[PDB]
Order: C-alpha cells, then structure tokens, then sequence
C-alpha cells in the first residue's frame, strides 16, 4: 500500500561519507578475482581496517587502466550504493575506501568459496541423506537470497543482475548478493547477449526490462525466479537448447516459460512461476518470498 | 577434572516428561541390537498440541530381561538429569505407564557420522569447505562432551558411530547403546565377559573396566582420528590383541590422517598421553578449537 515501491535511490545524488577512507599504503593485494575490460575485484590484505594490530583478507574494486570517465563515475556510484546500504548478513558488506592518493578503491568483505554458480556446477558433476543435505543448502540459498533482495528493496536499490554468478558463498555457507559489474568479461561470457547498443543477461531479464528497458522492485523478482530454475538444476543455463535470438523474444512474449527442474520442491517451482508474470503487479515482493520460504524451511524440521 | 559420578537408580524420573504411548506412530527402525531398537516415531501434541512431531523412540523387544529393562529407566533416569544442550541428542519424552518404557527423543535426520563420512567420493574450494564441516564436527563433539562432563556424566563409548548429524550440520552425540547389534560389529571386541570398543577406549581404562572423565578424553582423540580420516577405523592393519594392548602400553599412537590439521593431531596427541593427569579437559580442547576456528576466517 507503500509508496516506498514507487522511488529509487540515485547513486549518482547520493554523499559520500568519509568515516570509510583508509590509507591506501596499507593494502597489500593478491589474487585477482574477477576482471572485465575496465575492472577487477582483487584479493588483498588490509592492515588495522578492523582492529589496530591484524591484518584481515578483503576484497578491493578498482578500475584497469584502460578505463574512462563513465566507469570511474560508475565506480564511485557503486561505492555510494555500498556506503549508503551499511550492514547485512546477506549483501556484500562494505569495509572501506580509497578515494584520496589515487585512483578509487572500494574495500568490502572477502567471500571465501567463489561464486554459487561454480559451486552448483561443481555439484552438478556427479532414499538418499546426500541429496537431503544437498537440498537443504539450496532452500538455504534462496532463503538467503530473499532475505538480501528484501533488504535491497527496503533501501529503494534495484539490483539489475541478479543470478547465481553475481551470489558468493563464503563460510558458514552464507551467501552474499554481489556484483561483479564491471570486473566481469562480458564480452566473453555468452549468457551476456548483444541487444541494441549493450551486451544484456537477456536469458534472466524480465519483458519489461527486454521490450522497454524498464527496471522495478518487480523485475529483480523476475531474475529472482530464473535463478530458483539455476539453482535447483545445479547451475545448468536457463532455457537449456535455446539461442537468444528473434524466436526467443517471440517465445517470451507469447508467454512460454520453463518447466521445474527434477529436484525442485513444488513450492519452490510454484515461486518460480509467480516470480515469471508478464505482469509486474502479480509478481510477489522479496518481502513475501521471505515469508513463503520461512514456512517451507520450518516445516523441513 | 573431578573424579565423582552419581549412579543412575539415584537420579528422579520427573513425570512431566510423561507422554501418552497411544500418540507414537512408529516407523522405519533406525538401529537395532539383540534386546533393544530405535524407531522413527511421529508424535502428535508434544510440544505444542496443534500438531504432530517427528521423534525418535528407543524400546526393548520382547528378548530384553529385567537388567535390559533396568538400564532403559536408567538411560531415562540420566537424559532426565542431563537437560538440554545443543549438541546432545535431547530427551523429548517418555511412556512409563501402561506398558514397557518408551525414551522419546529428538530424531536427527542424516543419521551417525561414521556412515556420513564414509560415503564420500576435488577443486580447492571444495577441500576448503569440506575441511570447515570437519572443524565444526570437531567442536561442536567437544561442546557436547564439555556439556557431558559438566554434568559429571561419563559417555564411555564415545565415537564416530555414536555422532548423529542433522539440519544445519549439527552434530548430536547420542548412544544407541542396546540398539546396536555389538555382537556383529567387528569395533567390540570380546574382553572378559564383554564386547568392549577397545580400540577406543584408554590404556587405564582396559584394566579394571573403569571409565573417567579422562578416560572420555581419550575416545575423543579417537573420534578426531576417525573424522580427520574419513572414517576409517582406527589401528589399520592391527587386531585387538595381546600385542596391540603391549604396543599402546609401551607407547604406540596413530600417525596423524593426512588431512589433519597439525593443531587437531597436536589436540590428538595430548588426548592420547598415558598419564590422564596430562590430558586436556573437554573445555580446554573447546577453547582451542575455537582459536583454530576463529583464525580460519
Ligand atoms: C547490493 C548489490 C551490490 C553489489 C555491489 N558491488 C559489488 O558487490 N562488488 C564486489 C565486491 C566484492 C566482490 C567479491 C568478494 N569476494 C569475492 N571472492 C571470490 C572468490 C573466488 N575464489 C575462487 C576460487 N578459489 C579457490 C580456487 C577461491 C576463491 N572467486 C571470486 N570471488 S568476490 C565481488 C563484487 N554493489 O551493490
Ligand atoms: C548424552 C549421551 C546419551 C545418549 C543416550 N541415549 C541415546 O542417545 N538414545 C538414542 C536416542 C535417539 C537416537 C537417534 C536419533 N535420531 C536418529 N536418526 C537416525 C537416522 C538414520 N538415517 C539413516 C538413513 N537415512 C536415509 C533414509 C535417514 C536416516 N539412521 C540412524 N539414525 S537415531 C539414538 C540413540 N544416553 O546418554
């Protein structure tokens, strides 16, 4: 009944807060997580970010130097949104940040295992307390999930790339909502797809998002539910045996959509399917998701 | 350490625990040994009346004489006075009227951690996140038996066997005690009059049959031995003879399963010393597998 669904946040009029700024001579870096043309997350040690005496795993953002003005503005932006959600369990927690003595870096949280699309492929390559325990972690995971997107449209953001390759699992098995934007090479990654003047994840993006380039609260749910169909089919891409051309455009308008996966639990299949309403407005909210999977994970036990 | 027990005729049944036996609808026999069982059981109105809970039920079959049927209240008697703790599996209830005893308990639905971890087949990844469910195993076992001797309760047949994992990868230690079938276990080995676990059980102990606090101590490193391996059991290649009791006396000891971490062999080690007077307590082992846990992240 809220008006809260009908406004973003824009990262662009959003403030920085200075409490984050951590001197960047301080940062010893590693490996490299991901790269895309213009970015990279790399794996480093920061010094007294926490506490004065230990050193402590992060994971830095920054651009390549190949980069231009539109991503060094994009970088900032994403270092705002960051500040600007604080804290939670379910979300790649910001840490800190260079923005004096050189080029932006943005310091968050290390995620340990990678990203749940590897993870689940990983699994993929292989009555039964194995396949019991496998199907608790991914209710597990879309719980999570929920959660995070809940909080995320709490704080009026939209995510725009939610699927498995933007979740990370780190101890505990806790899962982080991520993006790995510009860091990613999505030149190269084919669930990334040429349409119009971009390279979009048409395969996970809603037909609004599609036909009229509109982003909501409502079309996150829509990739919610296409990463559901990942996640109970072990990572397999969606629309299994299907280019993204002309007939899949056709195919989505005239209202085609997947079956279940085998191992999805129907309640979970019944979330899909809502999530996948060419109509916003019948899609449920993350808020309510939550709610749904709460039930199902407590009548688990 | 303290070096007292009280024995189970001692303790009180409180009849709060009292369920009527008419509400278990029993199910798949999850073990079973010559004079006792445990079933899966559904219970309906045990903790809240609306609906229905699964349980699980320990009971004697109609084999059992009167001094199986005195340690069944016994059992009762103790999970009674134990109260609740998270890594222990919980008394829920109990039905001691009109008819044999029934000991309901919480069900833990992966079933014990030998069986667990012998069904196992690998990237970093997946060896990292494997190696964090062994430390947590190892931790939460030692919280359990921290909890246990807390309580001055001594298990005596503390082992992977006796673990029982369920939601969330919580460990329970349990003991299925008459239901398990020791007679075809090749782990209990024939010792005077009895089937004892004698490869898990300490050098003093095999004397006189004593069990202690130390005496627990000593399984646990065992039980370390047995996660970090996969299950294995312990001594390969070495029967329950009367060389393995002169080889553990002069001073023999497992080497460490290969993907141990060196700090849990090192925790193995002291577990495993021939003086219990040097062996760590249960709380001592928590507080350093919470360093290793902590420094993990
Ligand atoms: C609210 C939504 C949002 C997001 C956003 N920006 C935003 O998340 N950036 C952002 C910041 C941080 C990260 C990362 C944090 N930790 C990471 N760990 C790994 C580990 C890994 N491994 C692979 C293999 N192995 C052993 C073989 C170990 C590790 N591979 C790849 N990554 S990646 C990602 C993205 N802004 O808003
Ligand atoms: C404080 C120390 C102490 C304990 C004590 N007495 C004491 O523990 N009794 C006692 C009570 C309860 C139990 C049990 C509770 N839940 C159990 N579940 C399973 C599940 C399972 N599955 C196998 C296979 N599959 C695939 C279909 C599924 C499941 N297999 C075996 N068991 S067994 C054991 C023993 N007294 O003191």
């Amino acid at each position: 009944i809220n008006g809260n669904n009908y406004v973003y946040i824009d990262p662009t009029q959003l403030p920085y807060d200075h409490k984050w700024e951590f001197p960047r001579n301080r940062l010893s870096f590693g490996k490299t997580l991901g790269a895309g043309a213009f970015g990279k997350v790399v794996e480093a040690t920061a010094y007294g970010l926490i506490k004065s005496d230990a050193a402590m795993t992060v994971a830095v953002k920054m651009l390549k130097p190949s980069a231009h003005l539109t991503e060094r503005e994009a970088l900032m932006s994403e270092l705002k949104v960051l500040s600007y959600l604080g804290n939670h369990m379910n979300i790649v927690n910001l840490l800190g940040a260079c923005t004096i003595g050189g080029p932006t870096l943005v310091i968050t949280e290390y995620c340990c295992y990678g990203d749940l699309l590897n993870f689940l492929r990983r699994k993929r390559d292989s009555e039964d307390d194995e396949l019991a325990l496998d199907l608790e972690d991914l209710l597990s995971f879309s719980y999570q999930v929920a959660k995070g997107m809940a909080f995320l449209a709490s704080k009026n953001c939209i995510h725009r790339d939610l699927a498995a390759r933007n979740i990370l699992l780190t101890h505990g098995r806790i899962t982080k909502i991520c993006d790995f934007g510009l860091a990613r090479d999505i030149k190269n990654d084919s669930n990334y797809v040429v349409k119009g003047n971009a390279r979009l994840p048409v395969k996970w993006m809603a037909p609004e998002s599609i036909f009229n380039c509109v982003y909501t609260f409502e079309s996150d749910v829509w990739s919610y539910g296409i990463f559901l169909w990942e996640l109970f089919s072990l990572g397999s891409s969606p629309y299994p045996g299907m280019p993204v051309d002309s007939k899949f455009y056709k195919m989505i308008k005239e209202g085609f959509r997947m079956l279940s996966p085998e191992h999805a639990p129907a309640e979970m299949y019944d979330i899909m399917k809502t999530c996948w309403d060419a109509d916003p407005l019948k899609r449920p909210t993350f808020k309510q998701i939550v709610q749904l999977i709460e039930k199902q994970i407590s009548e688990s036990t």
